[PDB]
C-alpha cells in the first residue's frame, strides 16, 4: 500500500534519517573521487587490484544509500505477534500505517560491500585463496541471512533463527580475520598496516549485529532515526575512513604489496 | 494479498508438507557440525577449498528451509488458462483464495547450492579452470530459468518453454560431469570416488525435473505436500549424503587432492 | 492490480512491441546453435574459455526476452511528478492503468550478459586479472544502478542522479575498452580483431543510454514500442553479430589465443 514516493518523503520531513542517509551519499560521492586521486599514481597490477576493490567499497555505499532515500529499498513490514514493537504505526505525511520502517536496503547491498572489504584485507594480508573464499563465501551468507531475518513477519521466533544463523556465519569471518590473517600479515609484511584495519574491522562489525538487536527490527528500544545514525556513523568509520587508511598505506607501500 | 503469518500457518496443519521441511533444517544443521569435525585434521590449502565448498551446500540448504518454512520463501500464484493446476483454491485458513502454493524457495536457492556442489565435484576431478566455469555458469542458468518457469504465470506454453531451455543447460552439466570431469578424474587419481560421486549426483539430479513436471508446477498428478517430500528426499542424497562420502574420502586422502 | 497476464496480453496485440521480443527470442536462439556448431573444432582450454564466455551472451538474452515477452520482468510504474511521462496511460486489461510500461527485465540481464561480453573482450585483448575485475564489477554497477534509475518513481530527480552513477561506471569501461585493452591486444598478437570489436562495442553501447534518456524511462519522445525495438535492434547488433564476428575470428585463429 505504501508507495516509494511515500517512503522518499518519510525520510525528508524526518531530519535524524534524513541526515544519516544525504550525508552518507554525498560523503561515499567524496570519498570515490578522493581514493580515485590518491591511487592515479600506481602502477603495479596487484597493488592496484587492492585499491580497486577498496574503491568498489564507496561505490556499492553510494548507490546503497541513495537506495535507502529514494524509498526504493525502504519498506514498511507488520512485526509478528510477540515481536516487541508489534502494533507500532509509522505515519506517512497525514496518513498513519501500521508497522515499522524496514531498512532493508542496508542488509542487501552488505552483501556487495562487504565482501569487498574482505577481499582488499585479504589480499593485503597475502592470504591464499581458499581462505579468501572461506570468509567471503560465509561474509555473503551472513548478509544475506540477516537480510531474510528483517524480512520474516511470521514468526517472531523465525526472526531471531535467521539472526543466530547469522551471527554463526559472522564468527566464521572473525575467525579468519582475528586468527588466520593476523598470521599471513606477519609473512607478507603487512603485520602493520593489518593490525589497525583488523582491530577497525572487528570492533565496528560488532556494532552492527547490536544495533540491529536494539532498533526496530529487534527489541526496538531505539528509535528508527537512532538506529539509522548508528549505522551510518558505523559505516564512516568501516567503509570510509577505513578504505582512505588502507589506501594511503597502500600509496606508500605499493611494493611490498607487490610481491 | 495472502501474509507471510498465513503461509507460515499453511505450512502447519499440513503434516506431509510441515514435516518435509523442518525435518530438512534440523538434518542440515547437523550435517554442517558433523562436516566441520570430520575436516578439523585438513591443513592442505586444495583439500580445505574442496572441504569448504562441500559444508557450504548443507549451509545454504538449512537457510533454503528456514525460507520456506517460514513462508518468506513461498507464494501462492494462479496458473494459466489450459494449466492442470489453473482454477484450484488453498484457503490460509477461513478464506479461500484462488491459486497454488508455490515453493519457489527451493528453486531459488539451487543457484547457489548446486553451483557449490559442482565447485567441489570439479576440484575434486582435477578440472581446469574452463571447465568449472562452464559447468557453473550454465548450472545457475538451469536453476534460474526453472525458477523463472515456475514463477511464469501469464501462459501455459511461456511456462513448458522455460523448463526447456532449462533442461538444456542441464545437458550441458550432466555432459561435463559424465563425459569431461570423468577423464579429468583419471589425470588426478580420483577416479575412483568421482565415479562414485558422479552416478549419485547425476542419478538424484535427474530426478528434480521429474518431480517439478509432476508436481503443482507441471501437470498436477502429485499434491505439493508429495513434492515436497520427493525434493526433501533427493536433497538428503544429493546433498548431505554426498557431501558426506566426499568429505570422508577427503580425511582420509588428503595427499591425493593436495598441490 | 496489474497481472502478469495482462501484460503477456499488452504485448500481444501490439505489432510493435511484439515483434521487437519475439524477434529476439528467435535471433539469440538460433544464435546459440550456430555458435556451437562453429566452436565444434576447439581444443584449447584458453580459446574455450573465449568461446563459452560468448555463447553465454545469448544464453543470457534467450532467457532475457523470453521473461519480457511473457511480462514476467516488465511493470507498470507511475513516474513522479515533472517526468515527461508523468500522467501517463497504458489501458492494460480492460481498463486504463495510470503510469508507463517499464521492460526493467532488460536492465536486469544486462548485469549478467555484459560481463560476459567483457570477459571475452578481455581474454582476446590477453587481459592480466586486475583489468577484468575492474571492467566487470563497474560494469555489472552501471547495469544495477540502471536498473535501480528505472525503477525510482518517488522522485524524477533521483532517477536522474542514479543514471548520472550509471554513466560514471559505464566512463570506466569505456576506459579499459579504448585505453587499456587497446594496448595489451597488440602484446596478446590480436590487435586488429580486438581494435574491431572494440569500436564496435563502444559505438553500440553508447547508444543504450542515449535511447534510455530518449525513452518513456527518460524525456519520453519515444513511446515504449519504439524504445523497445531500439534496444533489440541494439542487442541485434552489440551481442548476436558481435558474437560471431569474435567467434569467426576465434576458429581460424585458436593458436593466436591457446596461451594459457
Ligand atoms: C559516482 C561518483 C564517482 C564515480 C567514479 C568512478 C566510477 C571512477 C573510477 C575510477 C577507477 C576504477 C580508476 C582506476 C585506477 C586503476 C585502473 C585499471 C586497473 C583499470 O588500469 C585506480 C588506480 C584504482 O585509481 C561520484 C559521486
Ligand atoms: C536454448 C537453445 C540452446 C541451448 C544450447 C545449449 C545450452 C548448448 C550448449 C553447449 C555448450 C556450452 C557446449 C560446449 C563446447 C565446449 C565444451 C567444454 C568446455 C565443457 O569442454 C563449445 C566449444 C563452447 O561449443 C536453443 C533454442
Ligand atoms: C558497510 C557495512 C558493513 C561493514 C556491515 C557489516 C555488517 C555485519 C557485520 C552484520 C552482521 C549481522 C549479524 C551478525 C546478525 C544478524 C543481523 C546482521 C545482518 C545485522
Ligand atoms: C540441492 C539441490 C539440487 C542438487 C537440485 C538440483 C536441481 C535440478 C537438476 C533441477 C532441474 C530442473 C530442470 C532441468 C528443468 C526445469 C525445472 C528444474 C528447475 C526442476
Ligand atoms: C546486451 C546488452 C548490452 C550490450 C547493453 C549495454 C547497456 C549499456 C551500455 C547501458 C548503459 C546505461 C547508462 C550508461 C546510464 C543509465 C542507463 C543505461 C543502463 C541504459
Amino acid at each position: 500500500e505504501v508507495t516509494q514516493r511515500e517512503l522518499f518523503e518519510f525520510v525528508l520531513n524526518d531530519p535524524l534519517l534524513a541526515s544519516s542517509l544525504y550525508i552518507n551519499i554525498a560523503l561515499a560521492g567524496l570519498s570515490i573521487l578522493l581514493f580515485v586521486f590518491m591511487t592515479r599514481g600506481l602502477d603495479d597490477p596487484r597493488a592496484k587490484l587492492i585499491a580497486v576493490s577498496t574503491i568498489l567499497v564507496p561505490v556499492v555505499s553510494i548507490a546503497s544509500y541513495t537506495g535507502l532515500a529514494s524509498g526504493l529499498t525502504i519498506s514498511v513490514l507488520e512485526m509478528p505477534a510477540g515481536h516487541f514493537a508489534e502494533g507500532s504505526s509509522v505515519m506517512l505525511g497525514g496518513e498513519e500505517v501500521d508497522g515499522v520502517v524496514t531498512m532493508w536496503g542496508r542488509y542487501l547491498t552488505w552483501a556487495l560491500s562487504t565482501p569487498m572489504i574482505l577481499l582488499a584485507l585479504g589480499l593485503l594480508a597475502g592470504s591464499n585463496a581458499t581462505k579468501l573464499f572461506t570468509a567471503i563465501t560465509f561474509d555473503i551468507a551472513m548478509c544475506v541471512t540477516g537480510l531474510a531475518a528483517a524480512l520474516t513477519t511470521s514468526s517472531h521466533l523465525m526472526r531471531w533463527f535467521w539472526y543466530a544463523i547469522s551471527c554463526a556465519c559472522f564468527i566464521v569471518v572473525l575467525y579468519i580475520l582475528l586468527v588466520e590473517w593476523a598470521q599471513d600479515a606477519k609473512a607478507a609484511g603487512t603485520a602493520d598496516i593489518f593490525s589497525t584495519l583488523k582491530l577497525l574491522t572487528v570492533v565496528m562489525w560488532l556494532g552492527y549485529p547490536i544495533v540491529w538487536a536494539l532498533g526496530v527490527e529487534g527489541v526496538a528500544v531505539l528509535p528508527v532515526g537512532y538506529t539509522s545514525w548508528a549505522y551510518s556513523a558505523l559505516d564512516i568509520v568501516a567503509k570510509y575512513i577505513f578504505a582512505f587508511l588502507l589506501l594511503n598505506y597502500l600509496t606508500s607501500n605499493e611494493g611490498v604489496v607487490s610481491g
